[PDB]
């Protein structure tokens, strides 16, 4: 029984109860996600910045089935194109929006990688993504308004590949974390 979060714990709670099995409905948590209506107070915490690039912040694991973070970023901060690692990934604007580019996976000859669509990510939106989908770059584009977003990863994960626009070619990238439970790591 799908109910409204009243709040950022209330939300915790019922992913709790979505992943407490080995399966994921992946339209009830998208439909969940989207029903959380971002507070501010209720996530500060966790809305921690840096000058220079977006930020990770954990905010629960999920006891062990999935990751929920808060990634914070600056004007003008955006990611790599990146896949997710055979992982369920969503994304629910809290604050600002992203522009999220789709890219379809490369071919194993060197190319310049092809854009599939764009669209704009607007507070309190819940996208998802995973590998069957495609790849995908998120940036936020505004000049004067950082972005905060929440995502879910199930299961979790903690590398990925990032792919160079110009060929196609992917490295491995460890994802680091900003801060855990509202905590700076060393
Ligand atoms: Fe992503």
């Amino acid at each position: 029984e799908l109910l409204k979060p009243r709040t950022l714990a209330d939300l915790i709670r019922i992913l709790h109860e979505l992943f407490a099995g080995d399966e994921v409905n992946v339209e009830e948590v998208q439909a969940v996600l989207e029903a959380y209506e971002s507070n501010p107070a209720e996530w500060a915490l966790y809305a921690k910045f840096d000058q220079y690039r977006y930020t990770r912040n954990l905010v629960d694991q999920g006891n062990g089935k999935f990751n929920l973070m808060i990634l914070c970023w600056g004007e003008g901060h955006g990611s790599s194109i990146h896949d997710h690692t055979d992982s369920h990934c969503f994304l629910k604007l809290l604050q600002g929006n992203l522009k999220e580019t789709l890219f379809d996976w490369p071919d194993k000859k060197s190319n310049e990688m092809i854009k599939k669509s764009e669209r704009t990510l607007r507070e309190n939106q819940c996208a998802y993504i995973n590998d069957s989908i495609g790849l995908h770059r998120v940036e936020n584009v505004s000049h004067t308004e950082p972005a905060v977003s929440l995502h879910l990863y199930s299961p979790p994960f903690d590398t990925c590949h990032a792919f160079d626009q110009r060929t196609g070619h992917k490295n491995k990238v460890t994802m680091t974390f900003h801060s855990k439970f509202g905590i700076r790591t060393p």
